[PDB]
């Protein structure tokens, strides 16, 4: 029977927005989720917004007869960077499909193996910066783990070093990009935005977006003036043909991909891999059995690609701290048409749908009681998870197209970690989630002893 769609407290003209005056907006929806369940509405000036939590409601809305990719206030909001690239277009934009097709092949099984090799070289300088810390030194595992993936995108992607690990600070086309963002969020709360008081913001952001113009235009002239052509992501860019339509992308598309995957490529794999080790050093019986699996496979001085995939127990380790922490840990859809959500809410066309991740991801009709607890047996036997309870990566074609990518970065990165080092969760680090657009557990710390087994 046709239902009222609960809906939190109201504040007047405001109506749900400063529900949302938090550092932590996600983890405020996810209470609201407790308090009010599967589906609520949420409202701010001029936008609606249904947030879904359950698994039965996530399920209808991820048919894609019926609901499409929606682009989310955030989402359009980053379209002015990102662009029409393949994360800030919609389905029905001729350059999604048309980009997607050309970069399809990028994550194929070989395409991976091609990358595997790049992947050991930053895993290696990372194993190495820890296995070189003097004696009472310890590891700032977020920003490890960002130079990590920061360097592997940018190598395996586009062969462009970043050399996070000769650095102190981050690179600065990161830096630059953050600020920008930042200006431009910073635009839009401004009650006065001529006030002469922001000329220097303005010429800020103009020095911030030269420096990612620079480097986009860097990494696409080194190509092709390069001897070596090599087969990676920016080949296909550069060169692919879309085989519905024989056409290449067009130049300034090329632009939004390389920007859009360097950035893809590389902060949600960063959390996932400090959610894991934060999980194991708190869970120090899953620990010692990844620690057992990893030097039972790892038998050779760097790992092989068919070692990597033979991790079987640190994959459903970064599976659970994907469930419990997803990185990306919202997605947007849209109505198609007019219809009814469960038989019981009924939407308009264009209706607008938040997948709340995490929240899905604690569904006790899924998962049981323990749903807080982390057990990566949970994965023992995937069979037994029904569809659309684990959506880390999103929905149907507009899924996430890197997933590969990122897991098989965090396996072989985390399999190396955990042959290589014991870990020591030494100021029993409370556990403080930080949230951007990604999430990350802020300070999280540790040290690593070596166990003194040599790389090649
Ligand atoms: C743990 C790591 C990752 C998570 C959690 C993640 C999550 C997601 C999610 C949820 C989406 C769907 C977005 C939406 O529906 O609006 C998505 C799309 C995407 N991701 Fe990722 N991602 C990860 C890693 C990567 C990596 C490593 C790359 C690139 C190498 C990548 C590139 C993309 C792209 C290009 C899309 C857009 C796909 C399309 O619609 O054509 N992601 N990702
Ligand atoms: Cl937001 C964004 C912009 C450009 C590329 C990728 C993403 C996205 C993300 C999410 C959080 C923090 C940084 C990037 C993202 C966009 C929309 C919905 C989910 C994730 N992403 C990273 C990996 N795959 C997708």
């Amino acid at each position: 029977t046709i239902k009222e769609m609960p809906q939190p407290k109201t504040f007047g003209e405001l109506k749900n927005l400063p529900l949302l005056n938090t550092d932590k907006p996600v983890q405020a929806l996810m209470k609201i989720a407790d308090e009010l369940g599967e589906i609520f509405k949420f409202e701010a000036p001029g936008r609606v917004t249904r947030y879904l939590s359950s698994q039965r409601l996530i399920k209808e809305a991820c048919d894609e007869s019926r609901f499409d990719k929606n682009l989310s206030q955030a989402l359009k909001f980053v379209r002015d960077f990102f662009g029409d690239g393949l994360v800030t277009s919609w389905t029905h934009e001729k350059n999604w499909k048309k980009a997607h097709n050309i970069l399809l092949p990028s994550f194929s099984q070989q395409a991976m193996k091609g990358y595997h090799a790049m992947m050991v070289d930053i895993a290696v300088q990372l194993v190495q910066k820890w296995e070189r810390l003097n004696a009472d030194e310890h590891i700032e595992v977020p920003e490890d783990m960002t130079r990590l993936t920061l360097d592997t995108i940018g190598l395996c992607g586009f062969n462009y070093r970043f050399n996070s690990f000769y650095r102190d600070q981050p690179h600065p086309f990161i830096t630059s990009m953050v600020r920008a963002l930042d200006e431009a969020m910073n635009k839009l709360q401004r009650a006065n935005p001529d006030d002469p008081a922001y000329d220097e913001n303005k010429r800020q952001f103009q020095e911030d977006i030269k420096v990612m113009n620079d480097l986009v235009d860097k990494i696409i002239a080194d190509r092709k003036a390069s001897g070596e052509q090599s087969d990676d992501l920016l080949t296909h860019m550069l060169n692919g043909k879309d085989p519905e339509t024989g056409e290449p992308l067009d130049d300034e598309n090329i632009r939004y991909q390389i920007i859009t995957f360097l950035i893809a490529g590389h902060e949600t794999t960063s959390g996932l891999l400090s959610f894991a080790l934060y999980f194991l050093v708190k869970n120090p019986h899953v620990l010692q059995k990844a620690a057992e699996e990893a030097a039972r496979v790892l038998v050779d001085p760097v790992p092989s690609y068919k070692q990597v995939k033979q991790l079987k127990y640190v994959g459903m380790v970064l599976n659970e701290a994907l469930r419990l922490w997803p990185t990306a840990p919202a997605f947007s859809l849209y109505a198609k048409e007019d219809t009814v959500l469960g038989g019981e809410y009924p939407l308009e066309k264009g209706d607008e749908l938040m997948v709340l991740i995490p929240q899905l991801h604690r569904d006790k009709t899924i998962w049981g009681d323990d749903v807080e607890e982390f057990r990566p047996e949970r994965f023992e036997n995937p069979s037994a998870i029904p569809q659309h309870a684990f959506k880390p990566f999103g929905n149907g074609q507009r899924a996430c197209i890197g997933q590969q990518f990122a897991l098989h970065e965090a396996t072989l990165v985390l399999g190396m970690m955990l042959k290589h080092f014991d870990f020591e969760d030494h100021t029993n680090y409370e556990l403080d989630i930080k949230e951007t657009l990604t999430l990350k557990p802020e300070g999280f710390v540790v040290k690593a002893k070596s166990k003194k087994i040599p790389l090649g």
